[PDB]
């Protein structure tokens, strides 16, 4: 699985 | 912000 | 902010 | 299992 | 910032 | 901050 | 598993 | 297993 984000 | 994620 | 967890 | 996460 | 993770 | 764990 | 991030 | 983190 993964996760990708900005903040 | 943005974000995807997936599992 | 951002979470993924899986098990 | 695993846990991704930002703070 | 960015964050991308994958496990 | 960023974390990741995998067991 | 893998973690990349900015801060 | 492993812990990868920042803080």
């Amino acid at each position: 699985g993964y996760l990708l984000g900005s903040a």
